[PDB]
């Protein structure tokens, strides 16, 4: 399972940044940096604050990885 998730995440990192989610303050979503996960989305740190990103704001691939990556 770990190897499968790593291969999928490698696939995401291989896409152009234009196809990945960016927050209004510039933060690029990275599933490997998820610190908390709920039913509506995930939390990622960004210095002195955390973002919460709803799954629906991510691409389908980004959502899949956000849901399955093991914390
Ligand atoms: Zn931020």
């Amino acid at each position: 399972q770990g190897e499968n998730i790593s291969s999928l995440l490698r696939e995401l990192y291989a896409k152009p940044l234009s196809e990945r989610h960016v927050e209004s303050d510039g933060l690029i979503f990275d599933p490997a940096q998820i610190t908390s996960r709920t039913a509506n989305g995930v939390a990622v740190p960004h210095g002195d604050h955390y973002h919460f990103i709803p799954y629906s704001q991510l691409s389908p691939l980004e959502e899949k990885l956000a849901r399955i990556i093991p914390l």
